[PDB]
């Protein structure tokens, strides 16, 4: 006869920790990411600011997620100094009083991993002092993020004088970059070092992450997510999305049924992201542009930015008919990956956002590339040079976009053979990414190994 006790180690039993930065091209691929975890049977907790909790708390449907609020440690107002050390030491303390507080619950297992945002790498340092493992979530791709590895390594000069030649970057496994393609930290001014230090330093403990994870998909980016996998085991885990235990945002019914009502291929959708503010006179030149365009415009403008267009009580959303005969639409906020499978929507006039980027590849809808900061002007560079899935915007070559170069851009994106060529590529990107997150996918493959390895003894 055999006695004995068998342990069962499973993803109902195992508890995984989420931490995002509080903005929502942080916390929109790690909610993605609890979506798909919770879905193989994981319990995830999603820590959260409180300032955004409600925003996540209305987002999120279907209970599969647990979620708590932290302290923001911050107020918004200071500058970025400050406002960041405060939130260090702040979402320090708090997310390790959520770690000891699961350790000792019996409604959940213990946490046995922490999902943290990888611009806050000393989070790593909190989930060792507490006896679990750490994963880096990067929501920036490969490419970019090499470029910040390299900074960080201070081989190559990256400082630049633009004014008295121009300067291009051979780094390994990357098209050659010229400077207008490097990410773009002089935006910020004195506060550039600080920028440019929160993405550099995502490199300083990588050699001591246990997952380092990418939402991007090995074929967008084979040279050089390859090129990473032989210095760091790192896993590409994305489109974390969901293809065609979800999200919900908000005007999803109003622009919804406003798309519905077009024609299909006929709306240019346009969209800063989250973060971003453009100055009055660029509001100006976009405005022209899309008011004189040949197609319909879904305009996503923030409730602070509805000052800076150029028009006592600012409209939640405003509808028009254009000088060219067309339907426009501006919303304070919308569905965007919704908006993106609309078969209504003919292109994306982006910030390049990395999300937005990703979204928009997963969907197929080819971009007029506008980046303002950051990442945007590197993956601006890979959107019309190398993926081929849209054409980038000239600026004095900071530098305001004017309305004929918007105009440009809209024609051969939406009316020229080109055009028809961008659309084609989209498609083709859109089918790969499907392909990487299906069973068997490379994402997919990298999502289990994961989610597998966590319940070794
Ligand atoms: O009207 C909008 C505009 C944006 N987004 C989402 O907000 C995120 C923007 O993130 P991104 O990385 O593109 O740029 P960021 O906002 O960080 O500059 C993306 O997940 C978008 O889908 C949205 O849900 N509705």
């Amino acid at each position: 006869s055999h006695m004995g006790t068998i342990e069962i180690s499973s993803p109902s039993k195992t508890h995984i920790l989420a931490f995002p930065f509080p903005e929502k091209g942080h916390i929109n691929p790690m909610l993605h990411l609890c979506n798909r975890l919770a879905s193989k049977g994981f319990r995830v907790t999603l820590i959260t600011t409180i300032s955004t909790y409600k925003d996540v708390k209305n987002k999120i449907k279907c209970g599969l997620i647990n979620l708590e609020s932290i302290p923001d440690g911050t107020d918004k107002n200071l500058g970025m100094n400050g406002y960041f050390n405060q939130f260090k030491n702040s979402v320090t303390e708090s997310v390790a009083g959520i770690i000891e507080e699961y350790k000792l619950g019996h409604d959940f297992p213990p946490p046995k991993v922490l999902i943290y945002d990888s611009t806050m790498p000393w989070m790593l340092d909190v989930a060792h002092g507490h006896g679990i493992l750490g994963a880096s979530l990067f929501t920036q791709p490969c490419c970019v993020s090499v470029v910040y590895y390299h900074m960080l390594q201070g081989t190559i000069d990256f400082h630049r004088e633009q004014s008295s030649s121009s300067k291009v970057l051979l780094l390994p496994c990357l098209p050659p970059l010229e400077d207008r393609d490097l990410p773009e930290f002089d935006y910020f001014k004195e506060d550039s070092g600080f920028v440019s230090n929160l993405l550099l330093n995502q490199f300083l403990n990588i050699d001591k992450i246990d997952y380092v994870l990418f939402n991007t998909f090995e074929m967008l980016e084979s040279e050089i997510a390859n090129w990473m996998s032989n210095k760091w085991k790192i896993l590409t885990i994305g489109p974390t999305a969901p293809t065609a235990n979800y999200l919900f945002e908000t005007n999803t019914e109003v622009c919804m049924k406003w798309l519905d009502e077009r024609e299909p291929n006929s709306v240019i959708y346009v969209s800063f992201g989250s973060i971003a503010s453009l100055t009055e006179q660029q509001m100006e030149e976009i405005s022209q542009a899309l008011f004189t365009t040949n197609f319909n415009f879904l305009w996503v403008v923030r409730e602070e930015e509805r000052t800076k267009l150029p028009n006592n009580n600012n409209p939640s959303s405003e509808s028009f008919t254009t000088a060219a005969g067309k339907l426009g639409l501006i919303i304070n906020w919308c569905p965007q990956l919704d908006v993106l499978r609309h078969e209504s929507v003919a292109c994306f006039m982006t910030h390049c956002g990395w999300n937005s980027t990703l979204e928009a590849i997963s969907s197929g809808v080819p971009m007029i590339c506008v980046p303002q900061w950051v990442d945007q002007t590197t993956n601006a560079k890979f959107i019309q040079d190398v993926w081929k899935i849209g054409v980038r915007v000239n600026n004095n070559g900071g530098g305001l976009v004017k309305k004929e170069e918007i105009e440009r851009c809209i024609k051969e994106v939406c009316e020229s053979e080109k055009g028809k060529e961008l659309k084609r590529n989209a498609m083709k990107w859109k089918d790969l990414s499907k392909e990487a997150v299906s069973e068997g996918g490379s994402s997919d493959t990298n999502l289990e190994y994961f989610a597998s390895t966590l319940l070794f003894y």
